[PDB]
């Protein structure tokens, strides 16, 4: 038992990562076969990041223009191109360590580890929820931009997330490994900002019925609720709607604990009306939106990836 | 910017994970050079459990009894022995993956990663911290038995905590990976229980410098305490004693913010006579006690490991 913010094993993933330097910039790569992808913004100056015409920086480069440092090995980049916000550094090395892997682009609610990294070295990992304003609330600092989230299923690496900029509230933005953001950011230095956010709903009940596989029961209650009157609730507190799928998604959770999802919407109900009257649900005195209903059965069943 | 609850990088980690079986009994082994570690109990029946003679029980094993299994590949064991609660398994193929490394035993309010694994598969990687009274509020089902926890200090793993068991509470038990128990518990079934917690003082006080660094200040204020007069809060509210060596541990983040460690003790004083009133810190509506000071300085100043 317990539960956790729980990130996948990195292991896989930090095989991946290089530094890539560009003139006095220097960021994270991620590196597989031989292509290097990290943010196309490694290519601007200071003064460029103001209006930066990006096809006509990518134009004035040369392949040795970008010095790719895999570890203490130098990776010869022997092309280059853009595509969309991230650039692909075609190096003469195949990486020996590349996973399985898929670029995908994951949905705001759904979840995926980060691995920070500085110079092409792995720091941290942790995990985040790519947030309904598609910002994530991360842990970034100056030259963290190219560090990736990821998630793993089996032996396969879905990659989603490539780390570009720190937004003015402290949440960070970035694109899919496309090179295409996540919400309406940019990759200059404009006045963009995150937007209003709400609370994902389904996650929320996802982690209520952690809590109940845990052993915190004391918000359960005998009442139960219409979908209907629960969504005019959520909507008064700044949660999404729930939906049906969102009820079938939390069907298992529900059969494994014997709560029906709407019973649990009816203690969602009264946790948000009431409160949590200076008690806890798995050791947190907030609603904690940042668990899928899959993450809570990973981490409530056990499993690995190999 | 932006603070996490935030594991090292598991690669080095993950490539030490083995299968150990013994009889029906399967759980987690640590592979470094040419032994595997893994929970004693291993060699252990549910009859077994209830009055276990480890020294009777292991000399009616032969090495064949134990069954290790690296990935897709069986690794001979050529050797046995116990050390205090752990079985050293003997085997004939050196880990190519065994990092530098070493095992230190860790301190109550020091935090550590844990990989945890079932079947020698990681899992999950998630940041643990040591509670005063040795139990670690983990995340393990069975057959984690095994998964160990660690720090990393540049390119060398430290390895501290293997995982032994579940108390009633949901809370962990673990040795050391000398076999040593951290704390008052035992690898038999009896009554024992995890015993009285505080939270880690000096912690939470790192973790509201962390929140400065981070732009919360609300809870701050011109108010200072004397040591002594804040230590009887702490007493009152179940919080650990704060020291002078604290005191002085907290000096660069103090420095950093220019927030005197005795004012930040002042505003913890506060938090605790009134609570939070509706607001939060760094995402939490609890005072968080499982950031160590170094825990918070490295995340807000960006240290790697390679
Ligand atoms: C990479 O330079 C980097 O990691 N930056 C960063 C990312 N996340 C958090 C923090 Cl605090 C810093 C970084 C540094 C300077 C500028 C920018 C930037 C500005 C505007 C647009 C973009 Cl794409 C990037 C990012
Ligand atoms: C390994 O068998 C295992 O991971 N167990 C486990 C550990 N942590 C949490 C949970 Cl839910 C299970 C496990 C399973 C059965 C028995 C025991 C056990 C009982 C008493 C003493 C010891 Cl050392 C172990 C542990």
């Amino acid at each position: 038992s317990g539960f956790r913010k729980m990130a996948f094993p990195s292991g896989k993933v930090e095989g991946c990562m290089v530094q890539v330097t560009c003139g006095t910039t220097t960021l994270n790569g991620l590196w597989l076969d031989d292509v290097v992808y990290c943010p196309r913004h490694v290519i601007c100056t200071s003064e460029d990041m103001l209006n930066p015409n990006y096809e006509d920086l990518l134009i004035r480069k040369s392949n040795h223009n970008f010095l790719v440092q895999a570890g203490n090995v130098q990776l010869r980049v022997i092309g280059h191109s853009m595509q969309n916000c991230v650039l692909k550094l075609k190096v003469d090395t195949a990486n020996p360590k590349t996973p399985k892997y898929k670029f995908v682009r994951i949905q705001p609610g759904q979840t995926f580890s980060v691995l920070a990294c500085y110079n092409g070295s792995p720091s941290g990992v942790y995990q985040c929820a790519m947030r309904p304003n598609f910002t994530i609330k991360g842990s970034f600092l100056n030259g963290s931009c190219g560090s990736v989230g990821f998630n793993i299923d089996y032996d396969c690496v879905s990659f989603c997330y490539m780390h570009h900029m720190e937004l003015p509230t402290g949440v960070h933005a970035g694109t899919d490994l496309e090179g295409n953001f996540y919400g309406p950011f940019v990759d200059r230095q404009t006045a963009q900002a995150a937007g209003t956010d709400t609370t994902i709903t389904v996650n929320v009940l996802a982690w209520l019925y952690a809590a109940v596989i845990n052993g915190d029961r004391w918000f359960l209650n005998r009442f139960t609720t219409t979908l209907n009157d629960f969504n005019l609730v959520a909507m008064k507190y700044n949660y999404e709607p729930l939906t049906q799928d969102h009820v079938d998604i939390l069907g298992p959770l529900s059969a494994q604990t014997g709560i029906a999802v709407l019973d649990m919407c009816a203690s969602l109900k009264e946790l948000l009306q009431n409160g949590m009257n200076g008690r806890t649900i798995l050791g947190s005195a907030l609603l904690e939106d940042e668990f899928t209903p899959f993450d809570v059965v990973r981490q409530c069943s056990g499993v690995t990836f190999q």
